[PDB]
């Protein structure tokens, strides 16, 4: 992997964050001094050299609000994944932790960052197949930061649109429903969405045109934003950038 090769020595384990999705993350240090996440794959848990694809999207995908890869340790088992270090850890638990007490300035920023990853990755013709706030980290400033960028019952049936549920349609306007859904999730302060539902009724509640609700700390201009996101149509759902100059006017209007 070239210049991407981190040499282990250079890392030095300071705390266990916990067990994420693929293996244990550990809070670290990189020539003692830069601040790391460190990752190690588990054993056999997902699979081989031509899954190092994901590498390969994490090597030349790179984005302000995307978390950075930093290097890999792959000449030695287990696999290290070094990546910028989000000192608030994940979305959802952050949204959850009720000391923060959000003010909807601070959750619409929230919605920009993560819009600002996608209009990026749908620049770059890449679709990120699971986004929504369990795959988003935050760091120290309270900046938001999409992770497991197309990594890749456990299907994430409550971010899919009807085509996707239906015939496994995919597309850029499967990722802008997904991201209404994730602004849902940020202005519930982590709620699941549907959460009277099982994925089952989930899936034929949407078939039938349910919506998720505006949740309190939504204003009718933000909630018109995600509600464009759940158009039936995938045709009439807007684009990240159209949703980015949309964030951005209601932040001028209201902030
Ligand atoms: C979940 C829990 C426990 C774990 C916590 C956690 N995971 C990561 C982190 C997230 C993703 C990756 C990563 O390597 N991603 C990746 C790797 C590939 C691959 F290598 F396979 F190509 C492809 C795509 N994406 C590496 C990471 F250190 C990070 C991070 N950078 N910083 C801080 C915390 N982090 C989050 N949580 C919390 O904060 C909870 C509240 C306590
Ligand atoms: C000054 N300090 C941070 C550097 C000195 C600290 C240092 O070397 N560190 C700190 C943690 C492990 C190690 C490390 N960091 C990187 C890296 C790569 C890209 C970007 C980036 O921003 N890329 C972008 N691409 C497009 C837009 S922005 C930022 C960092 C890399 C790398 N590619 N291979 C090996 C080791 N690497």
């Amino acid at each position: 992997y070239g210049s991407w090769e981190i040499d282990p020595k250079d890392l030095t384990f300071l705390k266990e964050l916990g067990t994420g999705q693929f293996g244990v993350v550990k809070y670290g240090k990189w020539r003692g001094q830069y601040d790391v996440a460190i990752k190690m794959i588990k054993e056999g848990s997902m699979s081989e050299d031509e899954f190092i694809e994901e590498a390969k999207v994490m090597m030349n995908l790179s984005h302000e609000k995307l978390v950075q890869l930093y290097g890999v340790c792959t000449k030695q088992r287990p696999i290290f994944i070094i990546t910028e270090y989000m000192a608030n850890g994940c979305l959802l638990n952050y949204l959850r932790e009720m000391r923060h007490r959000f003010q909807t300035q601070q959750l619409l920023e929230m919605c920009k960052d993560v819009c600002e990853a996608m209009e990026y990755l749908e620049s770059k013709q890449f679709l990120h197949r699971d986004l929504a706030a369990r795959n988003c980290l935050v760091n120290d400033q309270g900046v938001v930061k999409v992770s497991d960028f197309g990594l890749s019952s456990k299907f994430p049936v409550r971010w899919s649109p009807p085509e996707v549920l239906m015939y496994s349609k995919f597309s850029s306007k499967s990722d802008i429903w997904a991201f209404g859904v994730l602004m849902w999730e940020i202005y519930s302060l982590g709620k699941m969405p549907y959460e009277r539902f099982t994925n089952s009724e989930t899936a034929e509640h949407i078939a039938q045109g349910l919506r998720l609700y505006r949740p309190h700390l939504a204003s009718e201009k933000v909630y018109t934003i995600m509600y464009s996101c759940w158009h039936e149509k995938a045709d009439e759902r807007p684009t990240f950038k159209i949703l980015l100059s949309n964030i951005l006017d209601v932040m001028d209007e209201e902030s």
